[PDB]
């Protein structure tokens, strides 16, 4: 239960083990990591793309893109579940429990050309927490608030290198415990490196299987 508590020491451990011996600070709800500094070089000659991947157990894997106005979407789009989907009704102002959440988001990529910008691509989609889906706000937040960095910085123009990596516990976890997500712009305005715990206040989750157990 303790894994799936956003602040325990048993969530700190798993991010260690996950993103190595980098520093790590919780603030406004996410992990901070690496004092926000990424590796990313985002100075490359090379054309707009996303890169979904998946691992030997064929969960969603290490996302890779560069992000600009030619792979942008700004329109709507004109069964399927992932790894560990187990539904349930909440006791919270979510209504549910969770969400189909996309490593690399459709407003950011849905206009590269080839890539199955759906919601059932199935190596772009996880079982992700209503709350650290949805959250948008820079008080409390979720993967969106840092979508919309990224999309307002390309939206500035600008030419945003990005990765997005679920992080597992273990090789056999059918769910993430976290999303690992990375940002660097080519001007240097925007970088951030943080992790997004795939938790929620109102209850926990066992990563192996995405069971929840209602608080
Ligand atoms: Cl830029
Ligand atoms: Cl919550």
């Amino acid at each position: 239960a303790a894994s799936s508590v956003d602040t325990s020491q048993e969530f700190q451990n798993n991010l260690k083990n996950a993103i190595g011996n980098l520093p790590f600070q919780y603030v406004n709800g996410i992990y901070e990591l690496n004092n926000n500094q990424t590796n990313l070089n985002a100075d490359v000659n090379v054309k707009a793309y996303v890169q979904n991947t998946i691992d030997n157990q064929q969960r969603p894997s290490t996302a890779n893109a560069m992000l600009d106005r030619t792979i942008r979407q700004y329109q709507n789009r004109r069964n399927w579940k992932p790894l560990g989907w187990h539904q349930v009704a909440t006791n919270d102002h979510y209504g549910h429990a969770v969400d189909k959440g996309a490593l690399i988001a459709y407003a950011l990529a849905g206009n590269f050309k080839g890539w199955d910008a759906s919601v059932s691509n199935p190596q772009n989609v996880v079982t992700q927490t209503a709350h650290s889906n949805q959250s948008n706000q820079k008080i409390n937040r979720g993967q969106n608030y840092y979508e919309s960095l990224v999309r307002k910085a390309v939206d500035q123009n600008k030419r945003v290198r990005y990765r997005v990596t679920p992080l597992y516990r273990n090789d056999t976890d059918l769910v993430p415990f976290a999303m690992h997500l990375e940002a660097k712009s080519q001007d240097g305005t925007l970088e951030f490196n943080v992790a997004i715990p795939n938790t929620q206040a109102s209850y926990t989750m066992d990563y192996a299987t995405g069971e929840i157990t209602l608080n």
